[PDB]
């Protein structure tokens, strides 16, 4: 009844997320490869995962999942399982878009963790743009962190897909979107990763985090 049908809340919905690479010859004939992609441009509730199970994948720390979930609100917390498409230097980019009925200034933080420990963090702020009665937040074509571009190139070298999955078992990303002015948390997404078989493109499965 009040359980989410997609990644978002009544205050802020994810519209699209993609991590991609455009090869150098895309100026001649445009193409882009999506490593991972969520599009939310009716349905039953999303499935749920108990947040305690994924606590180990994420560090106990200030700004960590356990502390954040305790501060709430619980309904803003999601877990995304990605099967990444690693079958493809070029431009490596990330694009995010959100919507709301409120006019807000968002702070979006992406925390990359390896073996639970935070390795890199990217923090951006985006002001709303009023369009057709609703407010849109566009963080498009952001350059991917060089740590992740380097990690992707090493990962694609591995000779077996199961070795890629072994490495990715210890690799997570935590995305926190907060109201810049109030500091209240609007959306928190935990990401876990596997490699898709070489024949299948990227897919995802979204869960509500409950406790
Ligand atoms: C949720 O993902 C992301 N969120 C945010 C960013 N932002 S950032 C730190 O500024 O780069 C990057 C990613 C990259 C995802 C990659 C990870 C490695 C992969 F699994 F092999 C393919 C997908």
């Amino acid at each position: 009844a009040w359980q989410a049908r997609g990644l978002g809340t009544a205050r802020l919905q994810l519209v699209e997320f993609s991590a991609f690479v455009e090869p150098p010859d895309a100026v001649d004939s445009y193409q882009r490869h999506l490593f991972v992609h969520i599009s939310q441009h009716g349905a039953p509730p999303l499935e749920s995962v108990d947040v305690r199970q994924i606590y180990d994948k994420f560090p106990e720390k200030k700004g960590g999942l356990r502390e954040l979930y305790d501060r709430g609100p619980p309904h803003a917390f999601f877990l995304v399982k990605f099967w990444a498409d690693l079958n493809w230097g070029g431009f490596y980019g990330v694009s995010s878009q959100y919507e709301s009925l409120e006019h807000m200034t968002l702070t979006c933080s992406s925390k990359v963790c390896s073996f639970g420990k935070q390795v890199v963090e990217k923090v951006e702020t985006e002001r709303a743009q009023l369009e057709d009665g609703r407010f849109v937040y566009r963080l498009l074509r952001s350059p991917m962190c060089e740590y992740l571009v380097n990690f992707l190139h090493k990962l694609r070298q591995l000779p077996e897909r199961y070795m890629m999955n072994s490495v990715l078992e210890n690799f997570t990303i935590l995305q926190v979107v907060t109201n810049r002015d109030t500091q209240e948390l609007l959306l928190c997404t935990a990401y876990v990763f596997e490699v898709s078989t070489s024949e299948r493109g990227a897919q995802h499965h979204i869960y509500r985090l409950v406790r």
